[PDB]
């Protein structure tokens, strides 16, 4: 079952509008098209595409209820400017192992004022000095980067009740 059929299999259990989370994990794509991810996904919040061979994300539908997009382990070397349209509500984006090597590539992300957390694990920006500090210079929305916030604290899951 290819990328589209992986999606199709789940869409059989529930229609795109009812799919809150659907992951394409290590699934061979059609070619360079997702196909299955249409803007029929009303309440699609969590989605991952771990190692599916996506070089460009110019196949994204306008998911206005999105929350988490894992694009980790893909040949993403740009084409992020499409996110301003398809993801004007996304706060969580994983670029783990993606070919985002320069701060110029993350500039389109400043258009997404909802972004709160970025994952740069094994991302190409690791070859940059003070990569976190430089990201906060451009992207002023994200509060968390690689698990640590602006205070250099690991994102508290319980002990964040206005105290430290």
């Amino acid at each position: 079952m290819e990328m589209d059929k992986r999606i199709y299999l789940e869409l059989r259990n529930r229609t795109p509008s009812d799919v809150k989370e659907l992951v394409l994990d290590n699934c061979k794509s059609i070619e360079g098209k997702i196909e299955g991810l249409t803007d029929e996904f009303e309440e699609l919040e969590f989605l991952s595409t771990i190692n599916v061979g996506l070089t460009s994300i110019s196949n994204l539908p306008k998911l206005n209820k999105l929350k988490k997009l894992e694009l980790s382990e893909n040949r993403i070397s740009g084409d992020l400017e499409v996110l301003a349209e398809k993801c004007p509500n996304l706060k969580h984006l994983n670029l783990s192992g993606n070919k985002i090597k320069d701060l110029s590539t993350i500039e389109p992300l400043k258009k997404l004022e909802n972004l709160k957390s970025l994952d740069l694990f094994n991302c190409e920006v690791t070859n940059l000095n003070a990569y976190r500090e430089n990201v906060f210079k451009l992207l002023p929305q994200v509060m968390y980067l690689d698990g640590y916030d602006r205070d250099n604290k690991e994102a508290p899951d319980s002990d964040v009740e206005g105290y430290v």
